[PDB]
C-alpha cells in the first residue's frame, strides 16, 4: 500500500521547477538519476523481499529521497545543488547496498543458502533445458525444485519444515473451525495438542 | 505421492478374510482382522505425518510389499491358526521396521528432530495468534505466507523463507531464459551470479 514514493505525476511537477535554461542539461542527468534510483530500490523490493528488513531499507531510501526533493523544490535551478543532489542519490543507493549486506551477513546462514540458491539454479538451467514448464504459483515453482533436488540437504530441510508448518496451520484452521478430536489424528497432532 | 494399487480394498481384504470359514479359526480370525486394520492405520498414519520425509513412499511401500506376502500365505492356509497367529507376529515385526526406518531416516538427516519440534512449538503458538482469526484459504502458498506472517522473526521460518524467496526466484527466471529472454543476467545481482 505505498504511499512514501512519488507518483509520475509528482515527479514530473518537481522537474518543471527547472525552468530556466542553463538548469536544463542538468535536469537531463537528475531525471535520469531519479530513474536509476526507483529501479534500485524496487530490484530491492523484488528480488530481497525474502529478507526482513527490506521494508525498512525501501522506506528510508525514499525518506531520504523525499528530503533530497526538498531542497530540489527550492532550488530547482541551481546547477551545482543539483549536480550534489545526484551525488546524494548515488549516496543513498550505496547505503542502502551496504544495509542490504549487513543484514545478509548477520543471518547466519543467509549467505550459505544464497550460494546454494544460486548454485541450484545454475543447475536448473541444465535440467529444465527444453522441459517447456509453464506454471504460475510459488507452489509449483517450490515443488518443481522439491521434484528435481529432492536429496539435496539444504531443499530437503526446506521441504521437511514446510510441510509440518504448513500442515500445522491446516489443523489449527480445522480445530478452529469446530473439530477437535484432531489430537488423534497424526502424531503431529498429537504432539501439537498435548 | 505413493498411495496406490499397491494398497488391498475393503473388498479384497473382505474376500481374504472368507476363506478362514471354519469355526475355530473363527476367534482367531477376529484378532487378524483387527491387526490388519492397526496395520493400515499405521501405514497411512505414516503417509500423512510424514510426507515431509523423502523416504516415505519407500516406506509406505515396503509395508504392502510385505504385505501382500502375508496374504498370500493367509490365502492359501486361511484355516490353520497356528499360521494365522504368526502371521499377525509377522505384521507387528513390518510395523516395527517401518518405525525403525523412519527413525533412520530422520536421524541421518540432522535438523530434522530440531525442525520438527520447531514446527510443534510454532503451530501450538497459532493456536492463540490465529484464536478468532476467521483464515480460510487453500495452498501450500496462504499457508506458509501467514507463517511467515506470525513469525517473520523466527530463526527457522526466517532461513526458510530467504531460501524458499531465492528458489522461486531462481526457477522463474530460468523458465524466462528458456522463454527467449536473455539480458537477464542484468535483471538482479541474483540472476547476475547466476548467469556469471
Amino acid at each position: 500500500l505505498n504511499n512514501v514514493v512519488f507518483t509520475n505525476k509528482e515527479l514530473e511537477d518537481i522537474y518543471n521547477l527547472s525552468n530556466k535554461e542553463e538548469t536544463k542539461e542538468v535536469l537531463k542527468l537528475f531525471k535520469l538519476k531519479v530513474n536509476q534510483f526507483y529501479r534500485h530500490a524496487f530490484g530491492i523490493v523484488n528480488d530481497y523481499n525474502g529478507l526482513l528488513e527490506y521494508k525498512e531499507i525501501f522506506n528510508m531510501m525514499f525518506l531520504k529521497l523525499s528530503v533530497v526533493f526538498d531542497t530540489q523544490r527550492k532550488e530547482a535551478n541551481n546547477v551545482e545543488q543539483i549536480k550534489r543532489n545526484i551525488a546524494i542519490l548515488d549516496e543513498i543507493m550505496a547505503k542502502a547496498d551496504n544495509d542490504l549486506s549487513y543484514f545478509i551477513s548477520q543471518n547466519k546462514n543467509f549467505q550459505e543458502l544464497w550460494d546454494k540458491a544460486v548454485k541450484l539454479t545454475k543447475e536448473m538451467k541444465i535440467k529444465l533445458k527444453g522441459q517447456k514448464l509453464d506454471l504460475r504459483d510459488g507452489e509449483v515453482a517450490i515443488n518443481k525444485v522439491r521434484e528435481l533436488f529432492g536429496s539435496d540437504k539444504n531443499v530437503k530441510e526446506l521441504w521437511w519444515f514446510r510441510s509440518l508448518l504448513v500442515k500445522g496451520v491446516y489443523l489449527i484452521k480445522r480445530y478452529y473451525e469446530g473439530d477437535i478430536e484432531l489430537a488423534t489424528t497424526s502424531d503431529f497432532a498429537k504432539a501439537v495438542f498435548e
